[PDB]
DNA sequence: CCGACGTCGCATCAGC
DNA sequence: GCTGATGCGA
DNA sequence: GTCGG
């Protein structure tokens, strides 16, 4: 990448600023400047050919500056010394632990993966699932496991009743060639927005991956959204794939549209989207494109029957799911 | 200057 | 138990 | 931290 330096710089600030500082339009705020950095097609020469940029300000154009002018961001080599903020730091890497318990376990004494495992019985499941696989879950996913993944879900999904359709969305429906996790959205005609006519829908396909041993965890659960831990199966003598971090959003059938505009991500690209949107006079969420009035109440649900159909409320061209990853 | 910043599911806790 | 924040996550 | 009214 040709601005790789800098958006690095960036994406730490903004993990301090969510971490440490916990400062979320902050941390919102850096990532978005990371974005627009990423994909400017020049190498940046100075942080006013940067501030050019959406999202990019004086403080980070002088940020920039600094870091051309050194290699370096003497605001990141001091955080980075900060023992607090290091040890805050590496807690929020736990799937589960977030910065308010960071915080609070440093102060109680644990801050270190070995004070991790000593004191298991002060997480709670989630946070003690994320340890037992907090070095699978920082190891990332070849897209031909992806497609292995893919099968195997589709393939049980199928078996479970043939009326679901289960759709990888995520960075894999991106293009990726590789990804963080996986990410499935699964519909089926028996829950829409008008009714659901049968329970436990998200519930047995769950139950039948855990059936063939691919689901093998369960960090939380309900009736539309399942957030687990999933493993490919090995062979003879092989060893085993890394255990990885599995999604399953059931969306009512008629909000497909929605749905998946909102799965395929990225996370910043569907925030600046959203902004458009509200720019624009609009709300858009996983189910539904609605207008605002004047009040700023959402009204009715607008008719969606493509995902181009959103792109073309709030005036934006469409963009293909490979030109998402921002 | 300064209010807004995307939107929502599940787990947990506090107040009643 | 319910309801409304809050945390953490997509 | 940045943007737009
Ligand atoms: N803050 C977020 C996080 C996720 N999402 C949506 C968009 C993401 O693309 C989708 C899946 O979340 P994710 O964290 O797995 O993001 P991916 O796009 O799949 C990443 F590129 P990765 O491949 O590392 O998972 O949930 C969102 O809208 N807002
Ligand atoms: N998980 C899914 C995927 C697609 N669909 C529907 C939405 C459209 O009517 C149609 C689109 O097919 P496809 O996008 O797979 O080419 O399938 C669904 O109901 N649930
Ligand atoms: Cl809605
Ligand atoms: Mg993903
Ligand atoms: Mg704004
Ligand atoms: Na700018
Ligand atoms: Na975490
Ligand atoms: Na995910």
């Amino acid at each position: 990448t040709l601005n790789g330096g800098i958006t690095d710089m960036l994406t730490e600030l903004a993990n301090f600023e969510k971490n440490v500082s916990q400062a979320i339009h902050k941390y919102n705020a850096y990532r978005k400047a990371a974005s627009v950095i990423a994909k400017y097609p020049h190498k940046i020469k100075s942080g006013a050919e940067a501030k050019k940029l959406p999202g990019v300000g004086t403080k980070i154009a002088e940020k920039i500056d600094e870091f051309l002018a050194t290699g370096k961001l003497r605001k990141l080599e001091k955080i980075r010394q900060d023992d607090t903020s290091s040890s805050i730091n590496f807690l929020t890497r736990v799937s589960g632990i977030g910065p308010s318990a960071a915080r609070k376990f440093v102060d109680e004494g644990i801050k270190t993966l070995e004070d991790l495992r000593k004191n298991e019985d002060k997480l709670n499941h989630h946070q003690r699932i994320g340890l037992k696989y907090f070095g699978d879950f920082e190891k990332r996913i070849p897209r031909e496991e992806m497609l292995q993944m893919q099968d195997i879900v589709l393939n049980e999904v199928k078996k479970v009743d043939s009326e679901y359709i289960a759709t990888v969305c995520g960075s894999f429906r991106r293009g990726a060639e590789s990804s963080g996790d996986m990410d499935v959205l699964l519909t089926h005609p028996s829950f829409t927005s008008e009714s659901t006519k049968q329970p436990k829908l998200l519930h047995q396909v769950v139950e039948q991956l855990q059936k063939v041993h691919f689901i093998t965890d369960t960090l939380s659960k309900g009736e539309t959204k399942f957030m687990g831990v999933c493993q490919l199966p090995s062979k003879n003598d092989e060893k085993e794939y890394p255990h990885r971090r599995i999604d399953i959003r059931l969306i009512p059938k008629d909000q497909y549209y929605c749905g998946v505009l909102y799965f395929t991500g990225s996370d910043i690209f569907n925030k600046n989207m959203r902004a458009h949107a509200l720019e624009k006079g609009f709300t858009i969420n996983e189910y539904t494109i609605r207008p605002l009035g004047v009040t700023g109440v959402a009204g009715e649900p607008l008719p969606v029957d493509s995902e181009k159909d959103i792109f073309d409320y709030i005036q934006w061209k469409y963009r293909e799911p490979k030109d998402r990853s921002e």
